[PDB]
């Protein structure tokens, strides 16, 4: 429109109706110069690294992009409590995103300061990859999302992407991508920028903790009509069958066996316990590709301990968390925040446990019957299993990779698999040269004015709700705060204006049977 | 064939917003986490794994290499169906070879 | 019971704020908020109207009613208005209860 007339309003609020629920969040976003302009050619040569399982070619971008793949940039405690404690299941519908309020500043150093001013004239650059032409980045759990709390203001992360390597250098296959070679729509102060999408069809997120387990489906008052090998011996093969009833359930025949497993190592919590080696690289699980080793994690939903066991997580089986203020690099047990899968341990295995026993022998009147530990186990027909559980900090969906063929393509970082998910939003400032030379120059201009931009941004998601229409008497679990005194409100803002939250917040509160 | 290797999807600009265990030992259970990022990406979550594998033995086309035995068949993988042995070919599609 | 009318839904509470305008952020991404803005404040007026309803006295008393009225004796300054150096001042409380009426 004009620069004295606002392109957009604050919208940052959550609707419930019926069966649906619609959140709005609005924030302010910075977004600087980055690369100044240029796309360079990166690898761990040009970062200083050597190993191979961490080599990597690609390129860096001066675009920016918007990320929204957290569920705390749309879902405040409250309405997150709401939905977890209300519905037992949940999933994205559409999508509706804004940018507005577009303000680009001119920053001009003199000696030691520095004078910012509006460049009215300016234009910033977005589009949006609705055909998915550009490798997609928003799948992996980066930092750079709208912030939780709605009063930060937040940096635009840069975008930059990852293509085949060999070692440090590249291959013929290898792609470069220009992302001027976009058409992208170019915004004044006045300008504002909006799309909208559909999500397309996914399952309903598991938000419950299922009431039974598996090995305890049966009837605990009638036997079954069918027979189990009780003993061999007299004390000859002497063959003796019984029937499998309430008071040996172990043995009683099921139609349907727990989902699969890939064993992870096992840590203790505990301070003062004795480690017998440094083994968090040389005792992980793993997985090996082209010669790259890389660490199984999260891996498959497996429960994190037995019942109990709270004090031991998977070496690299669960998602873990930073608290505020916790720092990058070899921080204590304290400060990060560990998340667990206890309640899916009803139909899946143990994480630190094996699958079971096979038998891996032809026992004889010679030979004593032998079994063998299965600590991998693939998927079997009959198999069920619970995928891993979302949080409020944690991620809503990833791209389900372009492939022949995939099995239940669920994120394993937990939330929901999209072969066409939200496009990536990208954004860049249009770079604005400097005063040129009287005399021609045929080389690229590298004298810019410095420039950043500023503005607001606001993305619409509309949830379907599955209700529970549960006939347990007992009350069941709800997530809640804590009546009891302390220094400052959980989820809220403290004595310096810093944002926290001080634990991840799970989905499964509720009960249904199994 | 695809331009983007599995376990090289991430953004290789920005940390990922997740900890993994670093260290363990002081040099006491001295439990250490640390930021994945782009310096480590083999300690990145990723939310899909490679597909399945039944491992082959390696042959190499390179004349004067000596082999330690007869091997053609009995270091063939295989599968069994009713006490018949028959050889997995061409079985699950893998990489035939490192880089 | 300070005085006034008491409503269950009173006019809604009117708040402003100053979006904050950041300052030129780094050029390598921080996942810090920022906290580096441009100083700002804002001005401008504001209106308000409001219509009131008026009880008419019908009284029938005689003798005049007491009034609320400005003294005619000299002062060096008028009530309800500004000094020599500008600044404004209410000399004394205002109530309503003058005019009489039967109980």
């Amino acid at each position: 429109d004009g620069v004295g007339s606002s392109s957009g309003n604050w919208h940052c609020d959550s609707q419930w109706l019926g069966d649906r629920v619609i959140t709005t969040s609005t924030r302010t976003w910075a977004l600087p110069t980055y690369n100044n302009h240029l796309y360079k050619q990166i690898s761990n040569s040009t970062s200083g690294g050597s190993s191979n399982d961490n080599a990597y070619f690609g390129y860096s971008t001066p675009w920016g992009y918007f990320d929204f793949n957290r569920f705390h940039c749309h879902f405040s405690p409250r309405d997150w409590q709401r939905l977890i404690n209300n519905n037992w299941g949940f999933r994205p519908k559409r999508l509706n995103f804004k940018l507005f309020n577009i303000q680009v500043k001119e920053v001009t150093d003199n000696n030691g300061v520095k004078t910012i001013a509006n460049n009215l004239t300016s234009t910033v650059q977005v589009f949006t990859d609705s055909d998915y032409q550009l490798p997609y980045v928003l799948g992996s759990a980066h930092e750079g999302c709208l912030p939780p709390f709605p009063a930060d203001v937040f940096m635009i992360p840069q975008y930059g992407y990852l293509t085949l390597n060999d070692g440090s250098q590249a291959v013929g296959r290898s792609s470069f991508y220009c992302l001027e070679y976009f058409p992208s729509q170019m915004l004044r102060t006045g300008n504002n920028f909006q799309f909208s999408y559909e999500f397309e069809n996914v399952p309903f997120h598991s938000s419950y903790a299922h009431s039974q387990s598996l090995d305890r489906l049966m009837n605990p008052l009638i036997d079954q009509y069918l027979y189990y090998l009780s003993k061999t011996i007299n004390g000859q093969q002497t063959l003796k069958f019984s029937v499998a009833g309430p008071s040996n359930m172990a043995v009683q025949g099921r139609n349907y066996i727990p989902g699969p497993s890939y064993r992870q190592q096992r840590v203790s919590t505990t301070v003062t316990q004795a480690a017998a080696s440094e083994f968090a690289w040389p005792g992980a699980s793993s997985w090996a590709l082209n010669g790259r080793n890389s660490l199984m994690n999260p891996g498959p939903a497996m429960a994190s301990h037995k019942e109990g066991e709270d004090r031991f997580f998977p070496l690299s089986g669960s998602l873990i968390f930073g608290k505020q203020g916790t720092g990058r690099d070899n921080v204590d047990a304290d400060k990060v925040m560990i998340t667990n899968e206890e309640e899916i341990k009803t139909t899946n295995p143990v994480a630190t446990e094996s699958y079971g026993q096979v038998a891996t022998n032809h026992q004889s009147a010679q030979a004593q019957a032998q079994t063998g530990w299965v600590q991998n186990q693939g998927i079997l027909p009959g198999m069920v299993w619970q995928d891993r559980d979302v949080y409020l900090q944690g991620p809503i969906w990833a791209k389900i990779p372009h492939t022949d063929g995939n099995f239940h393509p669920s994120p394993l970082m937990g939330g929901f698999g999209m072969k066409h998910p939200p496009p990536q939003i990208l954004i860049k400032n249009t770079p604005v040269p400097a005063d040129p030379p009287t005399a021609f120059n045929k080389d690229k201009l590298n004298s810019f004015i410095t420039q950043y931009s500023t503005g607001q941004v606001s993305v619409e998601i509309e949830w379907e709700l599955q209700k529970e229409n549960s006939k347990r008497w007992n009350p069941e679990i709800q997530y809640t705060s804590n009546y009891y005194k302390s220094n400052n409100v959980e989820f809220a803002v403290n004595t310096e204006g810093v944002y926290s939250e001080p634990r991840p917040i799970g989905t499964r509160y509720l009960t249904r049977n199994l």
